[PDB]
């Protein structure tokens, strides 16, 4: 339950439009349970956390790193019921990128191990 109610990583990143190719600021939270919730601003109190901007599952995903159109870009491709969603993000260093990427992967491995048994 409670590990399964925790926050793995949170912080700001750039999120690119699907179609309108602009980077936009989002405060994101990586949850143990596999949800990835994003916000316009860093969610102030608890009450603000309850109106998110972005919401997807990242248990069952591919973590890909790219250097276009910006260095330290990454793409998350994650299964979402019957379809995949792909989302493109950006951070200032490859080391930040590598930390975000490794943390997402940590959440997914957590749950792949639970599905196995
Ligand atoms: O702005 P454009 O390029 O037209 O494409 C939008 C944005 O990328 C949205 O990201 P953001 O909401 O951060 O602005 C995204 O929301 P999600 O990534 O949360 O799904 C929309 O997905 P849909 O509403 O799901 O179709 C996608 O259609």
């Amino acid at each position: 339950s409670m590990s399964d109610v925790a926050i793995v990583k949170e912080g700001w990143l750039h999120k690119r439009g699907k179609y309108i190719k602009t980077w936009r600021p989002r405060y994101f939270l990586l949850k143990n349970d596999g949800t990835f919730i994003g916000y316009k601003e860093r969610p102030q109190d608890v009450d603000q956390r309850e109106a998110p901007l972005n919401n997807f599952s990242v248990a069952q995903c591919q973590l890909m790193k790219t250097e276009r159109p910006r260095p330290n870009t990454f793409i998350i491709r994650c299964l979402q019921w019957t379809t995949v969603i792909e989302r493109t993000f950006h951070v200032e260093t490859p080391e930040e990128r590598e930390e975000w990427t490794t943390a997402i992967q940590t959440v997914a491995d957590g749950l792949k191990k639970q599905e196995e048994e």
